[PDB]
């Protein structure tokens, strides 16, 4: 049995509000990790909160996501990809380094398992 | 203590190909899904793999996404909210009912604790 993907989940504290506030910093973080991981987009889409705080979501050839409250430090991310589990777990990392939260809370699971062999 | 949303992923199997091979599908359930639960929507979007298999994902005013595998008969759905969980639930069952799957694998993650009192 295989898993088709590894979803990792983490949600960041203490992290700064300067670096989660904009869109501006989500995107440039999140194009960061896709060409970090060598990941491929298919598409990325941004979105602004007021007075601050941002959602960002890019879908993969799964997907990576992250919202955001500067009021709280915290960052909510999700990084989702199917085949190459190495490579979501880079895109976590470089995520990660650059909001350098003080605490995290992670986990990973795998989605979707199948079978290898089939019934003759 | 509060959780600022609430996060539902659940992995679908025994799901009939048809229900989730083409984009229109996916389209017509997250739709579906987004006003049973009276949900608010930023945008949507959707990807068409070949040679079937669809991606969509919903920004939320956090995000609903669904990945399919029709060869598989799956399904991966993510429902984060913030704020209603009840909204979350409503959205879930009804994409589960609405692809009814033979067996289900669920988990529900409170993302994102603060304080409810601060230190004065
Ligand atoms: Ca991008
Ligand atoms: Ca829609
Ligand atoms: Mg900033
Ligand atoms: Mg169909």
């Amino acid at each position: 049995a295989k898993t088709l993907g590894l979803h990792i989940l983490a949600d960041l504290y203490g992290v700064d509000a300067d670096k989660i506030d904009r869109v501006e910093d989500i995107r440039e973080l999140l194009e960061g990790a896709v060409k970090y991981a060598n990941l491929t987009k298919i598409s990325s889409h941004y979105y602004q909160f007021q007075p601050h705080g941002a959602t960002g979501v890019v879908l993969l050839a799964s997907h990576i996501s992250i919202h955001t409250w500067p009021e709280h430090g915290l960052a909510t991310v999700d990084v989702y990809t199917c085949g190459d589990p190495s490579k979501a777990y880079r895109a976590m990392d470089y995520i990660i380094t650059q909001l350098n939260p003080k605490r995290i809370d992670k986990q990973v699971h795998e989605r979707g398992i199948v079978e290898e062999e089939s019934n003759q």
